[PDB]
């Protein structure tokens, strides 16, 4: 499943691209 406020992205560098539905909104 997708990780919260990550969804495959590279968080902690200005990336908050979260996934909808299966993932909680960031």
């Amino acid at each position: 499943g997708c990780p919260p406020c990550a969804s495959g992205c590279s968080p902690e560098t200005g990336e908050f691209c979260w996934r909808e539905d299966d993932c909680p909104p960031c």
